[PDB]
């Protein structure tokens, strides 16, 4: 398997763009920063809002928890090269502490609201116009030879009033180059897709777009989330529940994946739902055909069958928001 596009981004571009492991950090200043409050956490790190003591201006402090600086120097030098993106978290600093050592990088500051609250209230257009803003973000770092890995309504933080949006934690992204096989356990389990799932390692940009999908199909049947399995197994499970097998197992055939005989027996049989079967009164004005042509481009088994973020922006679900923009 190889991407349909930018397939050769890494390929064109010096070896320094991508050997991230020859990256020598330039330390700044941690006296030049101060933790203001705590406003995230996870696995790999906290973060919190922070000022920049100079200029008085907010920032954000992201802490990293330990790790091999591998994956240190990886998250850095993707910041590096994304920024300036469109709707991409802008890396200003990385500072480290004297005795222990630990690393923090420092943001421009982003104003984010919980999207268990955020979501429920989002019109039909915000949607639309949300889901624009995310996939500049994905064709931008996608062109640039990277995949992200880890979409998810946490790692897309908004700030519903100023109507911005930024893409963040690049933590798990990682560069792409043809034929190189990956690590599978990336992304959260419920925006895994299936090549994850099926242990397909040799996969690409078109990872984001189902993760997309899965977010897309949340927002617009108001079901968060969507595909909701507890480990691993269970979520291809639940994605074959909704997607039906035959198209799995035409899809197993053409990459010549054979499942685990445990997941096969509890992936079973199941014939395709179609999307409107979603359909209620609480997500009803959310849910155009439009918005269902869509989403049956993105959640695909085969990876090679979904759109690219470059494609998804003009679909003509999104029409009125281009319209807009184009002013």
């Amino acid at each position: 398997s190889k991407a349909r596009v930018y397939a050769d981004v890494n390929v064109l571009r010096p070896k320094e763009y991508w050997d991230y492991e020859a990256l020598t950090v330039q330390w700044g200043e941690q006296d030049d920063y101060e933790v203001v409050r705590k406003v995230g956490r996870g696995k790999y790190s906290e973060v919190f809002e922070g000022i920049n003591v100079n200029n008085n201006e907010k920032c954000i402090i992201k802490i990293l928890k330990p790790v091999k600086k591998k994956k240190i120097k990886r998250e850095i030098k993707i910041l590096q090269n994304l920024c300036g993106g469109p709707n991409i978290v802008k890396l200003l600093d990385i500072v480290r502490d004297q005795h222990s050592k630990t690393p923090s990088l420092i943001f421009e500051y982003v104003n984010n609201t919980d999207f268990k609250v955020l979501y429920p209230t989002l019109t039909d257009y915000d949607i639309r116009y949300y889901i624009y803003e995310l996939l500049k973000a994905l064709d931008y770092c996608h062109s640039q030879g990277i995949m992200h890995r880890d979409v998810k309504p946490h790692n897309v933080m908004i700030d519903h009033e100023l109507r911005k949006l930024r893409l963040i934690d690049w933590g798990l992204a990682e560069f792409y180059h043809p034929g190189k096989e990956y690590n599978v356990r990336v992304a959260s389990r419920y925006f895994k897709g299936p090549e994850l799932l099926v242990d397909l390692q040799d996969y690409d940009y078109s990872l984001d777009m189902w993760s997309l999908g899965c977010m897309f199909a949340g927002m617009i049947f108001r079901k968060e989330p969507f595909f909701y399995g507890h480990d691993n197994h269970d979520q291809l499970v639940k994605i074959a529940k909704v997607l039906g097998t035959d198209g799995l197992n035409v899809y197993l055939n053409k990459y010549r994946i054979e499942l685990d005989p445990q997941l096969e027996a509890l992936v079973g049989r199941h014939s395709r739902k179609p999307w409107l079967k979603f359909m209620n009164a609480d997500n009803q004005h959310l849910v155009s055909p439009e918005a269902i042509d869509f989403l049956d481009k993105l959640l695909r088994y085969d990876h090679q069958e979904r759109l690219t973020a470059l494609e998804a922006m003009t679909h003509p679900y999104f029409q009125q928001v281009r319209a807009a923009e184009n002013s």
